[PDB]
């Protein structure tokens, strides 16, 4: 439940029995090898898994410094790591007898997965999603819309991610004898941040055995973005405990720290309680929680995750910020330095490990988690 | 050079010198083991492969018939089988000493696929062809130039691409997209697509212990159905199907069914099917624009007149219902050319026995057709 002082089950008594019976359910099957080689199937023969470590050559010997690495979550179905998770809970939840998903999302690829995984197994699907995303994100809710999934637009508060979690939380309190709050990152109280860790481990596993064998050694430094923190830590879980293994969050710095349009929750957040977690929040000088930006749609959450709070607390990892300018500079340089568009919240990553690699000798290695492809942010780019 | 009277090389004498050198290194490189080597590593790394083989469960359930297996091109890099072809002629044309790419695009994914392999390899990306913009400013993005031509059809990207090689062929590379044009062209993009079937057939036997009953394959130019067809060629009891695009009907005339109602004739330095008028190159039409071409590859018109592989439509509706139907149910959305094999595929798969194998070759995602979808 907690990561230091961090985590937590901050809900409303209703919603105690139901995450009480989600982790008895987890704890029951995480280790259970029929549900383990449904999912390892589904994983490899419909998401497409293991994804492919690829050296960015071009892109390293133009900087002249260490060598940059991409683990490929690009390649993932969807065309992003949120499958991963998505396609571990619903089954789950299937099992639990559910016959229903509901999911927040903001750029709509968590969204967009959840729609593939319900559809995938039969399961009625509804998605909150902010009418400011909404009207933003409107390629992702077609996308939905075709996989046989309901958007729900969300007109409370700010009409956006953290308004679409609010909703989901009243729908779930109504209706969890059926329906599986199918959460997208590594937020929300117990065990949600666990499981979804979990389920994105993946990512750092297959990249730890890849680097090994491209390299014969673990890499210097693990790069990722964070918005929640879900691709994060599913390539960081796995390097912990290599000690020398440095481990690297990149937030949105949006138009700037000092611009007060950003989305760094761990650089320049305060402690608070937000969706049934103990985390870092933008909050104001007053004590509410603080309107977020990033040109990065996946980046634009308020807060983080309770495990990012505490592995900066205990400085196992280290936490940096990229601006809007940086992130788009990237997605350029990586779709004519080596062919890939990547997702604008990937980009960040791609840009901080750019800057290091400058830094950094020629003999030491970048492993950069490239989160999604860019396919659903070239209208955003064009501007 | 032919596949019965078929292919073949009916060109200028200015292209046949560029033709032969072109025969000559792709005889050199293509078993050459460094060569491999790299595109392997590129195939691996870069585009994903291998793309899984997945069972349609669901889907093959609700129909009550023949298992129907999906081989996932929709997961190579870029979205669509093209990329096999481009990371394989990229590598070649710089052996070969050429700085530069050009090459044709129709639904914009070989446009991009080339501008892909073009910004890999550190190459000049030059490409001739509103319908399918998203990847127009892909392309952009991925460095390429893109010459809008001024007919203003698809068809005369092809006639540009060559116009252009005629002058720059010391240089440039055409890299023609699918197993279209002269000799060597047919065989090289087939060969570079066959890795497809290489996999399917390994996968099917992993999954199955046994070759399946039917492939069915989208055909515009041919190339993703000559990719998973070709290693299957010499499996006898292995039946081999390729699903035309039928358009609004083929009593309409609007369609690019060039092997089911198209005349054998020239065209692109070729003899093939395309459709035809007096006996003059007809305009074609699909809502898949993949699909949306009237000619096809003269091993496609060799396999129908030998009668190794049978030849059928899909109308643009029934596309339509298949990508809807597919997205629906196994939470796959299908480029709409790969929605015309599916469309196939279902009602195939219901005259077939539960014991019956279908692999559908999922030629492409469907990001790219999300508008068009949408319209209609
Ligand atoms: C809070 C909503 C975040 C979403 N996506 C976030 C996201 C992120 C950031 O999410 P995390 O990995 O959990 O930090 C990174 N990369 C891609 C491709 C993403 O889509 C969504 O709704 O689709
Ligand atoms: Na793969
Ligand atoms: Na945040
Ligand atoms: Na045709």
């Amino acid at each position: 439940m907690w990561f230091g002082e961090f985590g937590g089950q901050y809900v409303p008594e209703t919603l105690v029995g139901p995450l009480k019976e989600l982790e008895k359910a987890y704890k029951r099957f995480k280790d259970d090898e029929e549900f383990n080689r449904q999912l390892n199937y589904y994983l490899k023969t419909w998401a497409g898994r293991p994804t492919p470590l690829y050296y960015a050559k071009r892109l390293t010997e133009k900087i002249g410094g260490a060598k940059i690495y991409l683990k490929r979550e690009d390649l993932v179905h969807g065309g992003a790591h949120k499958t991963n998770n998505a396609i571990g809970q619903a089954p789950l939840a299937k099992l639990m007898g559910k016959t229903r998903l509901i999911a927040e999302t903001g750029a709509g690829q968590h969204g967009v997965a959840t729609a593939m995984a319900g559809a995938l197994l039969g399961m009625k699907v509804d998605i909150y999603m902010g009418a400011e995303d909404v009207e933003r994100q409107k390629m992702n809710v077609f996308r939905m819309k075709l996989l046989g999934a309901n958007v729900i637009p969300v007109n409370s508060g700010s009409r956006t991610a953290k308004d679409a979690i609010n909703e989901a939380l009243r729908d779930w309190e109504a209706t969890f004898e059926y329906t599986h709050y199918l959460i997208g990152s590594v937020v929300g109280p117990h065990p949600y941040p666990t499981i979804v860790r979990d389920f994105q481990s993946v990512i750092g596993r297959e990249a730890k055995a890849q680097i090994l064998e491209a390299e014969g050694q673990l890499p210097d430094v693990i790069v990722a973005c964070v918005g929640g923190g879900s691709n994060a830590m599913g390539i960081f879980y796995p390097f912990v405990n290599d000690k020398k293994v440095k481990l690297v969050g990149v937030e949105a710095g949006g138009k700037g720290l000092e611009s007060g349009k950003h989305s760094a929750s761990l650089n320049a957040g305060q402690v608070g309680v937000l969706h049934g977690m103990l985390s870092y929040f933008l909050q104001d000088e007053e004590g509410q929680i603080k309107p977020s930006h990033s040109i990065a749609p996946g980046l634009d959450y308020p807060g983080v995750g309770p495990e990012h709070a505490y592995l900066k607390k205990i400085q196992r990892a280290e936490y940096v910020t990229v601006t809007d300018e940086e992130a788009l500079k990237a997605f350029h340089e990586l779709s004519r330095t080596e062919g890939i568009i990547p997702a604008l919240e990937s980009a960040h990553a791609v840009a901080y490990a750019m800057k290091l690699a400058k830094e950094m000798s020629r003999d030491e290695i970048i492993i950069v988690n490239l989160s999604g492809r860019g396919d659903k942010d070239l209208d955003i780019v064009l501007k």
